[PDB]
């Protein structure tokens, strides 16, 4: 039922479109953050991701990786595709931004960690 | 300087190949853990990466997700790939281990996070 | 303005109370929650917190512990209290919920995060 | 077996005091971080702890948060005391680490995540 491909938005109003999975549970899409955590002008970027398989179905576990076309950065996504009752998808994901360092020494506080929601835009 | 492409090892004796890289960052790859949350023999997986070019640093940054082949759950991973003083390059990494529940309302305890430090396996 | 003395619930229907608060910031109570990753009878459990009163903000930022009763783990939580703009004070938080293992080689499983958002329960 | 009171250091080089706890497990004590990830002269800030009562003794988990005196943040660590066969002690925790915002609207990106390491300290 749930499936990741189509167009999201976010609780921050961010939106996310993604293409077509395989039968490798693969896909990718592009991302529109509404924030930023860089001084500097926000692009849209690519995702790739991956869709369990495994029985488990109905509501699968996911997760993309999210390429900042415009800062240094890595964030990564990982969740589940929700079906309340009504039929209503929802995306629950936490993600962990990676922000770049210049030396090992500094490691310690390049992580930042989160949420999100997402759920589906009309037409 | 840095790059994701090869054989690597991890503090747990979990070890994963990666290999491609394109001009956009993308790779795949291989991960066999030595470790497990489930109780079921474990196999090698399959992951899907991005590699981060912008401002083309001798240490980027990156992101992975590994789609469990034995198991219903998702794991990512983000961190630095830097060249450690030694010479020797080292991945310090960061993840986030999903796995599914049968309903929404148990969410809230579906996800653990950790770290793991990667180093070269080839000789 | 926003204090952490009274009652507060949190989108989980988990309700705690706090009382305390030396000129230090620290503060003991008692929290109620709703939910649990054990198959034990909840109990009432205390905790331990302070408050930064550092450049003394309208939305300081805080921390406590919450030492399980009915289980032999331990959660954590940090966040800010805001001033929303309804006027109504918010507790954004985040936490870290450690569970015991019996083996150091088990590390690395044992902790799980998520989020809660506290509001005033008092009418 | 293990017992939090006492002196400890950590990975990052950062030193830890620790009182005598009670039989509700409560301690408080001192740190000094090596670290910071404010501009603003470090200091020695507070500690207010808990280390779980419940059968699970020899290695209990355990959760301070500290009062950063220095700063407007607030971290809190949460982890286990392990004994490795030694009879060595060995801290293992992991920690948050909020940071102030000035409206909720920012909240999204004020906590950073991570390890630490503590074993302790001669004479
Ligand atoms: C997301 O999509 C909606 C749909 O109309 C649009 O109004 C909004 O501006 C978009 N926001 C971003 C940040 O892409
Ligand atoms: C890592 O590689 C070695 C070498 O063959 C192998 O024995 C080990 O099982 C691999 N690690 C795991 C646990 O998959
Ligand atoms: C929160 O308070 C209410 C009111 O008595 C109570 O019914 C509820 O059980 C408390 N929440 C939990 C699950 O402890
Ligand atoms: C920690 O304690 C040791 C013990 O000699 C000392 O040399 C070191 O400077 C201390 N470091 C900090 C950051 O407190």
């Amino acid at each position: 039922k749930c499936s990741l491909t189509g167009k999201w938005t976010n609780d921050l109003g961010s939106n996310m479109t993604i293409g077509a999975v395989n039968s490798r549970g693969e896909f990718t899409g592009t991302y529109t953050t509404a924030v930023t955590a860089t001084s500097n002008e926000i692009k849209e970027s690519p995702l790739h991701g991956t869709e369990n398989t495994i029985n488990k179905r109905t509501q699968p576990t996911f997760g993309f990786t999210v390429n900042w076309k415009f800062s240094e950065s890595t964030t990564v996504f990982t969740g589940q595709c929700f079906i309340d009752r009504n039929g209503k998808e929802v995306l629950k994901t936490m993600w962990l931004l990676r922000s770049s360092v210049n030396d090992i020494g500094d490691d310690w506080k390049a992580t930042r960690v989160g949420i999100n929601i997402f759920t589906r835009l009309r037409t």
